[PDB]
């Protein structure tokens, strides 16, 4: 499901917005720009709200999910208005064995070899190298050597020149924040159509 899914698309997209309708007006820019994948951070007030408002768009093909989710509550909120996977920064053993139960693709985060092996002896072979600026470029690739069995989403420091030095390293689905969101919708879902057809060329 949400591996082939990843594998297929190429790009996540972690929106931050303060109100409860930038949130709407964002989520549709980016859906217009060309990005399926849409994940709601908990950050913005009332995500559940924006999660259910959103439901539509599942329709004409996109994917909501949760994202900044730190609690087993958050989660709970989450999984309730329908969010299609579940993330988080730091990696969680209750919601991890929470999303197991309930069959919701799970992504935790990971920094250093500790706690990606961590990881690996829980199930999740596939994680969030948060952050993406100050581990590097060259983290994932000098780890694959000691594990070749692992694919990062590298959510932190992406934009134009280093959109795909990421893809020659072997990552899935560069989670991309503040270079598209930000600006009049307009703005956002004209930005969007430049990351997507650099993704597509590389």
């Amino acid at each position: 499901k949400m591996e082939e899914l990843f594998k297929k698309h190429k790009i996540v997209a972690v929106l931050r917005a303060n109100s409860v309708e930038e949130a709407k007006k964002k989520a549709l820019a980016v859906f217009l720009g060309g990005v399926h994948l849409i994940e709601i951070t908990f950050t913005v007030p009332d995500a559940d709200t924006v999660i259910k408002e959103l439901s539509f768009l599942k329709e004409m093909g996109a994917i909501i999910g949760a994202g900044t989710v730190t609690s087993v509550e958050q989660a709970r909120k989450a999984v309730e208005s329908g969010a299609e996977f579940i993330v988080s920064p730091h990696l969680d053993e209750e919601i991890s064995q929470f999303a197991k139960e309930k069959g919701v693709f799970y992504m935790p985060g990971v920094m250093t070899p500790t706690e990606l092996v961590k990881a690996m002896k829980l199930g999740h072979t596939i994680l969030k190298l948060f952050p993406g600026e100050v581990v590097g470029p060259q983290f994932v690739k000098a780890m694959k050597g000691p594990f070749p069995n692992v694919k990062f989403v590298p959510t932190g420091g992406v934009n134009l020149d280093n959109v795909c030095e990421w893809f020659k390293a072997g990552v899935l689905a560069v989670g991309v924040g503040s270079a598209l969101v930000k600006g009049t919708p307009v703005e956002v879902a004209e930005k969007a159509k430049a990351f997507v057809e650099k993704i597509r060329g590389c």
